[PDB]
């Protein structure tokens, strides 16, 4: 019965059975009382601020060939391009300008920047006196050294699956035990530290979400990344099914119950597969909105996935759309630069 699963969840019994049986009920009464708990949950703990994480997306050159992602190495029939570092300084800037108090510096796996030029640019984002984080894939500890002495806060990696043999398969430049291990390395080097998912990927089962949930919550990540997975037309998955929003949303309130002082994004594939879905998401567990900061003309040729939103509204649209979701939603706009706050507990 969906009310002892909730109970069992209400009093912090987190077995993989109950798990499972939370992911496996499709009940509506069961789904929305699952989404008024994580919603609770996040209130109580993380309060009412949304904290805003401003993103550039300052390359598409990536060396590695997942086979779900659109900037993969086999698609040419995509435009590459590179920010020069003036370029994304002065974009961070703007960002700052506009209120941003975090700037998020995502890539492909591109090696022209990597890692002094990556290190040149973090210092100069860092004297704006905002917080800066880096999602630019796996590289050498050293190159996490060097970026974390030039100042950078924070670092997001998605575990993607937390099941070898299907990450594997879906990254075959790589491994899931490399993976971990980069995300070790990097708490180990003082980042604050993200990983996630994604669900509904081809292969991907019941059991195997449960493993993610057991996953993020084995290691306490302070960030927590989860979307769909959403079929790019220029890959091997192209004509796979998309991840469901609605399961996908109970992994994110799961998320929310199991890690409740972590900060969890409303993600942008959430309100690609649904329209407001990440408002939806900010009411069922997210605390963290990442408005896209990339400018025009390279935004439109960042396409991890189809449909990716944002993309026809001027390039300074974001912050300010992003500012009036969080008013109507009844929140509050992040003070801080909005790390982590860990409530200690038993
Ligand atoms: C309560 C009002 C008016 C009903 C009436 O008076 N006529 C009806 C009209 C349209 C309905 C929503 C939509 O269906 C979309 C969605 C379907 C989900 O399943 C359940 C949730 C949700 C948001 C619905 C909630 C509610 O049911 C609504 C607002
Ligand atoms: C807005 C809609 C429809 C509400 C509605 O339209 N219900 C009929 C009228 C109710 N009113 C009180 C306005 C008047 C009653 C007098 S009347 O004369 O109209 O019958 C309601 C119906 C189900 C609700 C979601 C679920 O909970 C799950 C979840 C819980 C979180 O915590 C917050 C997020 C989320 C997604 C909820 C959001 C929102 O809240 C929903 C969509
Ligand atoms: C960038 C330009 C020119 C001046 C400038 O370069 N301004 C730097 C401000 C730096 N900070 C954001 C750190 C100030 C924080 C002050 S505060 O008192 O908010 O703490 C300034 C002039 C008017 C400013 C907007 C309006 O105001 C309305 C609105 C307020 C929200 O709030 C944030 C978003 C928004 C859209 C603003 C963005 C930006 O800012 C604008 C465009
Ligand atoms: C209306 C759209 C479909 C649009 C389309 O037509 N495409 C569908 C797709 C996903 C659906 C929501 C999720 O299920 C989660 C949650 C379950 C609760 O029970 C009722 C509220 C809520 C927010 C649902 C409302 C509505 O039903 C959504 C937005
Ligand atoms: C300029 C654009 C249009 C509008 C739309 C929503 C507006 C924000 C919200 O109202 C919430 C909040 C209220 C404070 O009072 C002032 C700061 C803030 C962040 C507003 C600034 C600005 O006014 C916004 C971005
Ligand atoms: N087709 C797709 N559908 C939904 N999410 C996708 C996707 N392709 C990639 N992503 C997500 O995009 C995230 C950032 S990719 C960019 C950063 C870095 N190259 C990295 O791999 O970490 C990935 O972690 C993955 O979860
Ligand atoms: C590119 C991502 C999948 S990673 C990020 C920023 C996150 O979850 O941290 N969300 C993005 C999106 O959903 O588009
Ligand atoms: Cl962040
Ligand atoms: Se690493």
């Amino acid at each position: 019965t969906g009310r002892e699963i909730l109970e069992k969840l209400e009093r912090r019994e987190f077995t993989r059975e109950v798990l499972k049986e939370a992911l496996s009920i499709n009940d509506r009464g069961f789904n929305e009382a699952l989404f008024k708990l994580a919603d609770e949950i996040r209130r109580k703990y993380v309060g009412d601020e949304v904290h805003i994480r401003a993103i550039i997306e300052f390359s598409n050159v990536c060396r590695k060939n997942c086979l779900y992602c659109g900037l993969r190495r086999d698609n040419k029939n995509l435009k590459r391009y590179r920010m020069t570092p003036e370029e994304i300084v002065e974009r961070a800037r703007l960002a700052v300008q506009f209120g941003a108090k975090t700037i998020v510096l995502q890539s492909g796996e591109d090696p022209y920047y990597m890692p002094d030029v990556i290190s040149d640019i973090v210092k100069e984002i860092k004297k704006m006196g905002v917080a800066v984080t880096l999602s630019l894939g796996e590289w050498p500890r050293e190159y996490y050294e060097k970026w974390k002495e030039a100042g950078a806060d924070r670092y997001l990696l998605r575990h993607e699956t937390a099941n070898p043999v299907l990450h594997r398969k879906l990254r075959p430049d790589t491994s899931f035990e490399n993976r971990l291990n980069c995300l070790l390395t990097l708490k180990e080097l003082g980042y604050e530290t993200g990983a996630g998912s994604m669900v509904g990927l081809p292969g991907q089962t019941i059991d195997d979400l449960v493993d993610d949930l057991l996953f993020l919550k084995e290691h306490d990540f302070d960030m927590v990344g989860i979307g769909p997975f959403i079929p790019h037309p220029d890959t091997p998955l192209a004509n796979e099914k998309k991840g469901d929003f609605t399961l996908t949303l109970k992994m994110v309130a799961l998320t929310r119950i199991l890690l409740p002082d972590s900060n969890i994004p409303a993600t942008t594939a959430m309100g690609t597969i649904v329209p407001g879905g990440r408002e939806i998401t900010l009411r069922c567990g997210a605390n963290v909105i990442m408005p896209n900061w990339t400018p025009s003309p390279y935004r439109q040729l960042y396409q991890l996935y189809p449909g990716k939103i944002s993309v026809f509204e001027k390039d300074t649209a974001s912050i300010p759309s992003v500012m009036k979701m969080i008013e109507l939603l009844g929140r509050k706009p992040g003070r801080d630069w909005g790390g982590r706050k860990r409530v200690f507990e038993t």
